[PDB]
């Protein structure tokens, strides 16, 4: 408990393309790097020579793959992948010392799956079985890794933000990765990690909105996201506050709708001209609250790849949604973030390596007095 030095830093990535960790599956072992995704429920892994891959896993070398005889064809509002279920052992190389049997979609076809240029070949869904596909009794890899060993049922994420790095620690907590308290907020319901966000400040002033609109029609802890989605009225109602507390430079209206980049000479970043945004969520406690606050490091996303440009280009990476709120690597990247499963409740506190500058840091406070924070839901 509180000290798993194996598994830090086991994560690694490249801005925009998420973060992965080291997986073996099959035996002999075949070493794939696999993305960790909170918002996702599958362990699907590339298994044909598509030529964005560096490697897939090849079920034909693996003594201890089991066909499951049963397709699976997965849509996703941009992707699709479609593949064949099996089961064969896993383990996590710089994880626990264990080995799992787990289901394995094998991903025999895919569209806007893969990234071009991305050091991972498949991934891992953290999320609960309720959103499996094809459905709820396809047991997710870690209910397996629970199941089958002596693990504990919880895990933690450090993402480190801009290449990118961090550690998943499997089976506990590692207190060298954040400081002050963690506070915890209740998950609603186990299919994605759903919380409920119960007011929501831009530089200490309110939005004032109803706070169901927040949780519109709900509001998850999403590892494969890069932004920070906000229900689109909510999210009209930030960047108007966000552009007036920012306002001493003006940036064309495109900037705020991530259809442009925003460029600035190398080291002079502004930083201190944008608002810190604030997030409380439920506690533990009726009628208690606590609050996490980002920076604008974590919502002004660096563009490296900008052939067009010589200087520090940046996307605004809060941008509106249609499936509620969803809480990416921009707020991720500001906290050590506990999925603490046994207690079906979600831990944050400040991560020891979030990015910030002199005058401000991200922060998680708390306790606030919140009332009526179960009308905050959507039903
Ligand atoms: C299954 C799915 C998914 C995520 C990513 N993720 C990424 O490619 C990615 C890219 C950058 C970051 C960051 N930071 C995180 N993830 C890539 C393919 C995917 F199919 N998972 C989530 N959560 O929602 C979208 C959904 F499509
Ligand atoms: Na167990
Ligand atoms: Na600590």
């Amino acid at each position: 408990r509180g000290s798993f030095v194996e598994m830090v830093d086991n994560l690694r990535g490249k801005s925009g393309q998420g973060y992965y960790v080291e997986m073996t599956v099959g035996s002999p072992p075949q070493t794939l790097n696999i993305l960790v995704d909170t918002g996702s429920s599958n362990f699907a892994v590339g298994a044909a020579p598509h030529p964005f891959l560096h490697r897939y896993y090849q079920r034909q070398l693996s003594s201890t793959y089991r066909d499951l005889r049963k397709g699976v064809y997965v849509p996703y509002t941009q992707g699709k992948w479609e593949g064949e279920l099996g089961t064969d052992l896993v383990s996590i190389p710089h994880g626990p010392n264990v080995t799992v049997r787990a289901n394995i979609a094998a991903i025999t076809e895919s569209d806007k799956f893969f990234i071009n240029g991305s050091n991972w070949e498949g991934i891992l869904g953290l999320a609960y079985a309720e959103i499996a596909r094809p459905d709820d009794s396809l047991e997710p890899f870690f209910d397996s890794l629970v199941k089958q060993t002596h693990v504990p049922n919880l895990f933690s994420l450090q993402l480190c933000g801009a290449s990118v790095g961090g550690s998943m620690i499997i089976g506990g907590i590692d207190h060298s990765l954040y400081t002050g308290s963690l506070w915890y907020t209740p998950i609603r319901r186990e299919w994605y990690y759903e919380v409920i966000i119960v007011r929501v400040e831009i530089n200490g002033q309110d939005l004032k909105m109803d706070c169901k609109e927040y949780n519109y029609d709900k509001s998850i802890v999403d590892s494969g996201t890069t932004n920070l989605r906000l229900p689109k009225k909510v999210f009209e109602a930030a960047v108007a506050s966000i552009k007036a507390a920012s306002s001493t430079e003006k940036f064309p209206d495109g900037f705020w709708l991530g259809e442009q980049l925003v460029c600035w000479q190398a080291g002079t970043t502004p930083w201190n001209i944008f608002p810190v945004i604030s997030l409380y969520l439920m506690g533990e406690v009726t009628n208690q609250s606590f609050r996490i606050t980002i920076l604008p490091q974590q919502y002004l996303r660096p563009v490296e790849d900008v052939a067009t440009s010589q200087d520090d280009c940046y996307k605004f990476a809060i941008s509106q949604s249609s499936t509620g709120t969803v809480m990416g690597a921009v707020i991720m990247e500001g906290f050590y973030v506990v999925f603490d499963r046994a207690r079906k409740r979600i831990g944050f506190a400040v991560s020891a390596c979030h990015v910030h500058d002199e005058f401000r840091t991200a922060a998680v406070e708390g306790p606030f007095v919140t009332l009526d924070m179960e009308d905050c839901g959507y039903n």
